[PDB]
C-alpha cells in the first residue's frame, strides 16, 4: 500500500507533483506538492492508509472540514483549510494549505527543550479560541495533542543559552492552526468509549462516565504542561497507572466518580487497586509529585499559567472551566494590554 505510491516526482490527480515528505504516522503520510493548476502554489497532501478505521476517519474529516471551512471562510478561528480531496490507486488523498512544523516536531528538533512563557501565552490563547469555535458548532475534537497543533511558519533564530548550557531555537512567529478532525464528533452522534491519545485522556473518558466538550479542555491542560516542561507529567502506557499518577499530581479522585463508574477493574472497594511497593508503584512515586512543584519560577506570570492549568485539570467535567471562561483568565491579560 503506502510505501509504493508516494515518491518525489510522482504527479497526483494530474496536477500535484511531490517534492518532499512532511510527516508519517499509522494514519499514512503527508507530502509537500507543487500544484501545476494553481500557478505552482505549494500544498500539503495527506495520503491515508487503506485500512477501514483510517478510511472511515478521513471520510469524517472531509465532512467536518467542509462544514468548518464554509462556516469560517476567512479562517478567523485558525482551523486548517482543506482545498479538495481525490483518490490515488484507491487511497483517499486530502489537499490542505501548506503550514510549518507541528509543535511536537519543533520541540523534537530543539532537543526536547520547552517554549519560553511569552510564546506559550500566545499559543495557549489561539488554541482555546480555535477549539472554542468547534465547541460553538456542537463538535468535540477528542484527540488534541502537540502533533495536531501546527505552526503557520516555523522559521527560527538559534543561540547558545549559557544558563542551561544548551543551543536553543526560538520561533520568529509562534502563530498556530488546529488540524486532524478525523475523530471529531457532533453532540447528537454516537460517542466511542475510547477517545484521545493516552497522555491527553480525561478521567471521565478512562472511567467511561460519558464525555463531551470538557474532555478537550483536559487535553489542552496536558498540552500546556508539555509546552512548559518539554515532557509529559503522565509518562505511562497503562490506564490504572495513569489514574495513580493523577492522584499523586492532582489529589484523590472525587468519591462520586469512583462509585458511579462501571470500570470496577481499577478499584478495590472505594479506592484505586494500587500497590505503592510494586514496580509500577515505585516508578509513579519517583516520577510524580504535586503539580505546583513542577514550576520553574514563582514570578506571578508563572502563577497565572499554573492557576489556568489547575482549572483545566478539574476532575469533575461539569465544574471544569469552559474555553469561553479560559479566554477571560488573567494569564491572557498581557495579550489584551493596549497596542
Ligand atoms: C504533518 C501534519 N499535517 C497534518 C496531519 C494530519 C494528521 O492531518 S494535516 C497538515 C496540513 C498541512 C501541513 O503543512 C505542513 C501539515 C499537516
Amino acid at each position: 500500500s503506502m510505501h509504493l505510491i508516494c515518491q518525489s516526482g510522482d504527479v497526483l490527480s494530474a496536477r500535484y507533483e511531490i517534492v518532499d515528505t512532511l510527516g508519517e504516522g499509522a494514519f499514512g503520510k503527508v507530502v509537500e506538492c507543487i500544484d501545476h493548476k494553481a500557478g505552482g502554489r505549494h500544498v500539503a497532501v495527506k495520503i491515508v492508509k487503506n485500512v477501514d478505521r483510517y478510511c472511515e476517519a478521513a471520510r469524517s474529516e472531509i465532512q467536518v472540514l467542509e462544514h468548518l471551512n464554509t462556516t469560517d471562510p476567512n479562517s478567523t478561528f485558525r482551523c486548517v483549510q482543506m482545498l479538495e480531496w481525490f483518490e490515488h490507486h484507491g487511497h483517499i488523498c486530502i489537499v490542505f494549505e501548506l503550514l510549518g512544523l507541528s509543535t511536537y516536531d519543533f520541540i523534537k528538533e530543539n532537543g526536547f527543550l520547552p517554549f519560553r512563557l511569552d510564546h506559550i501565552r500566545k499559543m495557549a490563547y489561539q488554541i482555546c479560541k480555535s477549539v472554542n469555535f468547534l465547541h460553538s458548532n456542537k463538535l468535540t475534537h477528542t484527540d488534541l495533542k502537540p502533533e495536531n497543533i501546527l505552526f503557520v511558519q516555523s522559521d527560527y533564530t538559534e543561540a547558545y543559552n549559557p544558563k542551561i548550557k544548551r543551543d536553543e531555537r526560538t520561533l520568529i512567529n509562534p502563530d498556530i492552526k488546529v488540524a486532524d478532525f478525523g475523530s471529531a464528533t457532533y453532540d447528537d452522534e454516537h460517542h466511542s468509549t475510547l477517545v484521545s491519545t493516552r497522555h491527553y485522556r480525561a478521567p471521565e473518558v478512562i472511567l467511561a462516565l460519558g464525555w463531551s466538550q470538557p474532555c478537550d479542555v483536559w487535553s489542552i491542560g496536558c498540552i500546556l504542561i508539555e509546552y512548559y516542561l518539554g515532557f509529559t507529567v503522565f509518562p505511562t502506557h497503562d490506564s490504572k497507572e495513569h489514574l495513580a499518577m493523577m492522584e499523586r499530581i492532582l489529589g484523590p479522585l472525587p468519591k462520586h466518580m469512583i462509585q458511579k463508574t462501571r470500570k470496577r477493574k481499577y478499584f478495590h472497594h472505594d479506592r484505586l487497586d494500587w500497590d505503592e511497593h510494586s514496580s509500577a508503584g515505585r516508578y509513579v512515586s519517583r516520577a510524580c509529585k504535586p503539580l505546583k512543584e513542577f514550576m520553574l519560577s514563582q514570578d506571578v506570570e508563572h502563577e497565572r499559567l499554573f492557576d489556568l492549568i489547575q482549572k483545566m485539570l478539574e476532575y469533575d467535567p461539569a465544574k471544569r472551566i469552559t474555553l469561553r471562561e479560559a479566554l477571560k483568565h488573567p494569564f491572557f491579560d498581557l495579550l489584551k494590554k493596549s497596542i
